[PDB]
C-alpha cells in the first residue's frame, strides 16, 4: 500500500495504506493520508 506522504493521484486507483487521497497541489498529485 502507498503509505503517508507518499504522492498518490486523486481520482485514480489510489492503493494507500489508509485509502485516503489528500490533494495538495492539485487533484493531479496529492498525498496518501
Amino acid at each position: 500500500c502507498l503509505e503517508s506522504g507518499t504522492s498518490c493521484i486523486p481520482g485514480a486507483q489510489h492503493n494507500c495504506c489508509s485509502g485516503v487521497c489528500v490533494p495538495i497541489v492539485t487533484i493531479f498529485y496529492g498525498v496518501c493520508y
